[PDB]
């Protein structure tokens, strides 16, 4: 994966997100409600010192609220867990694209609202021709209301 | 879905196929491997009278032979099954683009050989531009060689 936000903002992305879109290299990482790469992203938490709390879901028969922190690292657009999140694009007040890297990847087009953005698709789309993507998902706005867009 | 192949020569699709990628409008339809509408084609049959005999694989904790026939209709490129069969696309010799429809649509992108064709994944999403698609897959060479791409 050769895409990063150049000169990140990570104070901007705190506070409210939708998981629009996803994809990984195997089906197995998305292809099951119980799938280990199917985290909904629910809130992004910027702490003081740089680091980033991640408020998500996760289905294990219960949707499962979970929190996460994310470490930075030199490059403002890198940050490791527990396993990297790369921060390829951001516009801060619409849309957010990342992946996270064991290679096992998968990515997510992030949104600020419960809608279908097709520009932020179609940028997400482009940042994956680049990748070996073996599954794609996507939800509508009813999903996207509810836990685990179930 | 307003695609079909005008002067679909149905006798030039016989023989050996391989699903490379599936689309479908709900995740459901093609999540598992026992989900509905996941079906491996292995080879195109149409009998004289011009209808087409499919035989492909599907898992139900077995992978099964499965043959069925979907009979013609007044255009060339729709047939019925049992529920339409739509052919949007082929060059006959390297990939053929169908459609199933309930709507509750699923596509594949059917190619001769076991290899990644990069040109007919390119038309498979151009096809798709235009559909209600939530869930994508796509299979290697490996896995297109084996019973249910396994
Ligand atoms: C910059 C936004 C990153 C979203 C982070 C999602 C990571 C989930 C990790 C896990 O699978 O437990
Ligand atoms: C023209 C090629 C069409 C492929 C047909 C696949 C239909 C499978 C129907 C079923 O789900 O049982």
């Amino acid at each position: 994966v050769t895409q990063t936000m150049k000169g990140l903002d990570i104070q901007k992305v705190a506070g409210t997100w939708y998981s629009l879109a996803m994809a990984a290299s195997d089906i197995s990482l998305l292809d099951a409600q119980s799938a280990p790469k199917r985290v909904y992203v629910e809130e992004l938490k910027p702490t003081p010192e740089g680091d980033l709390e991640i408020l998500l879901q996760k289905w294990e028969g219960e949707c499962a609220q979970k929190k996460i922190i994310a470490e930075k690292t030199k490059i403002p657009a890198v940050f490791k867990i527990d396993n990297k999140v790369l921060v390829l694009d951001t516009d801060y007040k619409k849309y957010l694209l990342f992946c996270m890297e064991n290679q096992s990847l998968a990515c997510q087009c992030l949104v600020r609202t419960p809608e279908v953005d097709d520009e932020a698709l179609e940028k997400f789309d482009k940042a994956l021709k680049a990748l070996p993507m073996h599954i794609r998902l996507s939800f509508n706005p009813t999903q996207l209301e509810e836990q685990c867009h179930i």
